[PDB]
């Protein structure tokens, strides 16, 4: 039947390499048998385009100009990929519309510039209003989880997904905001307060400078907001993940370490800070490696002056500020003390060394013991103790484990103090959470932070697609309703290699059981057990030091080289015992205890998150990123295409399509809606009953379905089925009175 739509002047997407989809109309009316289509380009010149000999597989039809930039993708007459790449273009380029509705689903896409579009009379004007009787906006989202969560009483959670700078970490922020407007009725509104002023402290600590973001999130976020019988917020709860250690110690070409090392180097100057002994970012290596301490739009300085406010309003006392600067400008000591080689096999440290004296001073430890341990090792016996002389590599090694551990211990301790100010005496009612975690990156070089990052994502990709198309239309094959299936990308084999027994993570583990164990050894089994009996995993030509594994957003290639160590992650028992030993209170604090790898850690932490969120009703951002430059309002075709397909959103729309999201059982149907049967209608089969009251009900019979144990409806339906509810109980009333 499709056929007969391929008149003369009729409009088509054709492949094209480089702009993906080119439109095309039609010359001539086709008839079932043609070869080649004579077509009409908007260059200007005419092409004859042939068809396939196998298939005869005609080039998709164009959507009428009525439908050009709608709110809806499911408005469209013809729901396919070049469809819904150009209807984005559109509203982006032209309308400079930001936000697009794929069902419940929203597309967000990042506009490289400040628009003043989320004014708080936007925020009120967006409040008390239904779905689509406003246009797409992360507002709208708000208000329809703050909706259901008080009509269902059911917590809700928000997660929005994307792949580096997508807008993500921005759409989470503005989400805040409209839930703590709404809240801001209380008396206690300083917890809101505290609540928003929790991001921009974590942002000081967690995020970094990167090629891909000048404010990339290192770390991974997860805040439940807890509300009362009002349905106002009562306090709140972060639970974090698993923050970049490498970043302290080394830094890429153009990249630099935590912001907050940087706004303390700005305020060296300042009396407060003279005790630190603090010079400016160049003097310090763990700073000056990225080759550029600035960062441009920002001031290091005002950025400082701000941290120190947020500190006090969450009420952390300038003493406990003080304290943590203090930690910090050691670390920045500890990483400029110099080593010396004694031999091939031994090194030495001089007691005399400027920055180890300071470090010695602000830590409260003794110099001599740290010139000794930094130098050489202790083995315990049950019987004796050993001491080994280490290498200069080993002495630079050792030092920079015990800074990222010291920067660990750190920032946890910051989390838990917000969580304490968070805290709330009175009684849950229900909670919205909201998801914030670093999205899908690719470098040159890429190791096993990466690996990790990139495999979070996929668990994500995985909730999603369970919820969205697994679960929901194995229940229509149960229910015996008319159901045609919807296909999608299933990325579990690639979650099996890496979580199953048999998978990456496990034999990386065992290598690490192994003294003898090695990233070598790790690849060559790798290899062994995968090589060619595995699609996912491959090897380059050129390389046995590398591997590639096929993620749902692209292929991936990760250099072995440090896999154990950063699996392992540990530090000398001896500085962990100087620093446990010294006259700081904050560093006996962390050193004070406040065998599973870094890796199985981190598969329970994301399992424990994914049960997490099963629990509640998911509500979906996706974020795009349309150029590589950071331009203001540049649509690049080729990149965009790619991320759709990655987020799944042409299926997403086209199950969204097939409708009947809504399902009553008949019991809760016929529970809700006795009011609006008559007595005489009440068979003793409340199936049947049922049956009969909605075909009296509704008259047409495309708007709901039957199946085994749930009754299906159409958008709105139930809406209506309230306003006759509402309007027989209104009614009754009137009787009665
Ligand atoms: N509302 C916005 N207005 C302007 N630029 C934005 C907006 N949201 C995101 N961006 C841009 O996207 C970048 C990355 O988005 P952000 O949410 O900050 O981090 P990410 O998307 O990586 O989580 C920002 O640095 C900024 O350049
Ligand atoms: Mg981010």
């Amino acid at each position: 039947a499709a056929s007969e739509l391929y008149t003369k002047f009729a409009r088509v997407w054709i492949p094209d390499p480089e702009e993906v989809w080119k439109s095309a109309e039609l010359l001539k009316d086709y008839k079932p048998g043609d070869k080649v289509l004579l077509l009409h380009l908007e260059e200007g010149k005419d092409l004859e385009y042939r068809l396939d000999p196998k298939t005869g597989e005609l080039p998709h039809l164009r959507n009428p100009d009525i439908l050009v930039g709608e709110n809806d993708l499911t408005a469209l007459s013809y729901l396919h990929e070049p469809a819904v790449l150009h209807n984005l273009r559109v509203r982006f380029i032209d309308s400079k519309l930001i936000y697009t509705y794929c069902g419940i689903v929203l597309v967000a896409i990042n506009p490289y510039e400040q628009l003043p579009i989320y004014g708080e009379d936007i925020i009120n004007a967006y409040s008390g209003q239904n779905m689509g009787d406003m246009d797409p906006h992360i507002f709208a989202v708000a208000e329809e989880a703050y909706k259901q969560m008080a009509r269902d009483e059911r917590n809700q959670s928000i997660i929005v997904s994307g792949e580096s700078g997508a807008g993500k970490t921005v759409s989470a922020k503005y989400a805040m905001r409209y839930f703590a407007t709404v809240s801001g009725s209380a008396s206690e509104a300083n917890v809101e307060e505290k609540v928003l002023a929790s991001n921009p402290i974590m942002e000081s600590i967690g995020n970094a400078k990167t090629t891909r973001n000048d404010n990339a999130s290192r770390f991974g976020k997860y805040i439940e907001i807890g509300f009362d019988k009002r349905y106002r917020i009562i306090g709140a709860n972060m639970r974090t993940y698993l923050l970049e250690k490498s970043r302290v110690v080394f830094q890429a070409e153009e990249e630099r370490n935590y912001h907050i090392f940087y706004q303390l180097c700005a305020s060296a100057k300042l009396p407060e800070f003279k005790m630190l002994r603090l010079g400016n970012a160049d003097s310090f290596h763990y700073t000056k490696q990225g080759g550029s301490p600035m960062i441009e739009g920002v001031d290091d300085a005002k950025e400082m002056a701000h941290t120190r406010q947020a500190c006090t309003l969450l009420g952390i006392s300038e003493s406990y500020q003080m304290g943590i600067f203090r930690i910090l400008a050691g670390i920045l000591h500890l990483g400029n003390v110099g080593f010396a080689s004694r031999d091939s096999d031994s090194c030495t440290i001089p007691p005399k060394h400027e920055p180890l004296t300071i470090f010695c001073d602000l830590m409260g430890v003794d110099y001599e013991e740290m010139c000794h341990w930094l130098c050489h090792r202790k083995l315990a016996t049950a019987t004796e103790t050993y001491i080994k002389p280490i290498s200069k590599l080993q002495a630079t090694n050792a030092r920079d484990a015990l800074a990222k551990h010291i920067y660990a211990k750190l920032f946890n301790w910051i989390v838990d103090h917000v969580n304490q100010a968070l805290h709330s005496a009175v009684k849950q009612h229900s909670f919205i959470g909201v998801l914030d975690i670093y999205g899908f990156e690719t470098f040159e070089i890429n190791s096993f932070e990466q690996f990790c990052i990139n495999y979070a994502n996929e668990k994500l990709q995985q909730q999603f697609n369970m919820h969205v198309f697994k679960l929901e239309q194995e229940e229509y094959m149960k229910e015996q309703i008319p159901w045609t299936l919807i296909d999608f990308y299933d990325n579990q084999p690639c979650i099996n290699l890496i979580e199953s027994k048999l998978g990456i993570l496990d034999l990386l583990d065992e290598e690490c059981k192994m003294p003898k164990g090695t990233d070598d050894t790790w690849a060559q089994k790798l290899y062994n057990t995968h090589l060619n009996k595995c699609a996912l995993f491959e090897k380059p030509r050129m390389s046995n030091k590398a591997f590639i594994i096929k993620h749902f957003a692209d292929k991936v290639e990760y250099q072995c080289e440090g896999f154990l160590e950063k699996n392992k992650d540990t530090v000398f028992e001896e500085q962990i015992k100087v620093l446990k030993s010294s006259k700081f209170k904050m560093l006996p604090e962390l050193f004070q205890a406040i065998k599973k790898t870094v890796g199985h850690q981190f598969r329970n932490s994301l399992h424990l998150l994914m049960e997490t969120l099963n629990a509640t009703t998911p509500h979906y951002v996706r974020c795009i990123k349309p150029n590589d430059f950071k331009f203001p309002f540049t649509f690049d075709e080729k990149r965009a295409v790619q991320q759709l397909r990655a987020c799944g959103v042409l299926e997403t729309i086209r199950i969204s399509a097939a409708g009947f999201p809504s399902r009553w059982t008949y019991q809760e149907f016929f529970s809700r809606y006795r009011v609006l049967m008559k007595q005489k209608d009440v068979l003793g089969d409340r199936k049947q009953t049922c049956k009969n009251v909605l075909e009296k009900l509704i008259l047409d019979k495309d708007k709901y379905q039957f199946g085994k144990t749930k009754i299906f409806f159409r958008a709105g339906q139930v809406a209506y089925l309230e306003k006759l509810r509402a309007d027989k109980l209104r009614a009754a009333c009137i009787r009665i009175q």
